[PDB]
């Protein structure tokens, strides 16, 4: 039901890997979520992360922050150190997949402490741009150096707690931290306010960033920011969309795609039934159009919310905040745990 699969799940290598995993394999499958404010709270994708993880494996905390970022979170990692964050929300840069990255300075230092879970030793990688070539850093004390100059991803091996010292500057992207005995991850990419076409203000090569991240399962949760545009040029949107979906396929040939249809929103909430944004029900049907066409799957969370008309009720009882667009942390947690629900239904339908 809320689950569509306009592709063939079953056959798919992701299936596979993932069936494997479910049975012991020790790999890890890799979730990946991109998305809006809803993504950038983490409420969302942590109970996809604890859920998941129960089922199948736990495979470490994933791709992180590299350091706070304002009016956003992450659940599984807590964040010591003297590194600035920068993101696309408002500003422009030579920004790698995601559109977050760290300014370490010289004499920089970040610590990274994970929230619950194990805490022992981990596999690590960063999204790095030296200010030289060869230039190196330290994690947890290992000389880590750059191989050219430009962005690229870093590999070393640590434990939690993480320290990275940096001598001179560095920009620094997401870093992974992936547990050796496999299992899986949930990494959280949101940018709060974004919409999909903004992939346009990160850098040209980003989809090689992309590539690097070894998603297994990359999820786009966007709609609800395109939705408040008035002015949106739907069928414009439509071929941006099939074009990012087909570049994404084109970067992780092995990779499935879910898209998250928006939520219900309200432009305001004066109604006993509030009303929607002029735009939104165009853009959740462009959405559906795009999954059908790129053979990805859809989650429709207006439906998982109950329909056309739920937002105002979600809003009464507290699960959705006051705005009628953000959700409270236990709304966010309900929604993920039916998209978790949908998941597991279409693994186990073998």
């Amino acid at each position: 039901g809320l689950l569509t699969d306009y592709g063939n799940a079953s056959a798919s290598p992701w299936m596979k890997k993932l069936q494997s995993v479910a049975q012991g394999s020790g790999e890890t499958f890799r979730i990946l979520q991109i998305g809006d404010s809803h993504t950038a709270g983490d409420f969302f994708t942590d109970s996809l992360r604890k859920r998941l993880q129960k089922t199948w494996g736990d495979g470490g905390i994933g791709w992180v922050y590299p350091a706070n970022v304002k009016g956003q979170r992450m659940a599984a990692v807590r964040h010591n150190g003297n590194w600035q964050s920068l993101t696309s929300r408002n500003n422009t840069g030579d920004f790698p997949l995601g559109g977050i990255l760290a300014h370490t300075g010289s004499g920089g230092s970040m610590t990274l402490t994970a929230s619950d879970g194990i805490a022992s030793k981990q596999r690590v990688s960063l999204f790095a741009k030296p200010l030289l070539a060869e230039q190196t850093l330290t994690v947890n004390g290992n000389t880590v150096s750059a191989n050219g100059g430009g962005w690229q991803v870093l590999d070393t091996g640590a434990a939690l707690p993480l320290t990275i010292h940096t001598e001179m500057p560095w920009d620094i992207g997401f870093i992974n931290i992936e547990n050796p005995a496999g299992g899986i991850t949930v990494s959280a990419m949101g940018i709060n306010g974004a919409q999909l076409t903004q992939w346009s203000k990160w850098r040209a090569d980003r989809m090689n960033d992309l590539a690097q991240t070894g998603a297994d399962l990359v999820i786009l949760s966007y709609g609800t920011n395109e939705a408040f545009n008035n002015n949106i040029d739907i069928a414009d949107t439509e071929q941006k969309w099939l074009d990012t979906v087909r570049q994404i396929r084109d970067s992780l040939p092995a990779a499935g795609i879910l898209i998250i249809g928006a939520p219900e929103s309200l432009k305001n909430t004066l109604g006993v039934c509030g009303t929607r944004p002029v735009r939104l029900t165009e853009v959740q049907q462009m959405q559906r159009r795009v999954a059908r066409q790129g053979q990805t799957m859809f989650w429709s969370w207006q439906n998982a919310m109950g329909g056309i008309c739920s937002m105002k009720n979600w809003l009464n009882q507290g699960w959705a905040a006051k705005d009628g667009v953000h959700f409270s942390a236990k709304g966010y947690r309900r929604a993920a745990e039916m998209l978790a629900d949908s998941l597991e239904e279409l693994v186990r339908s073998a």
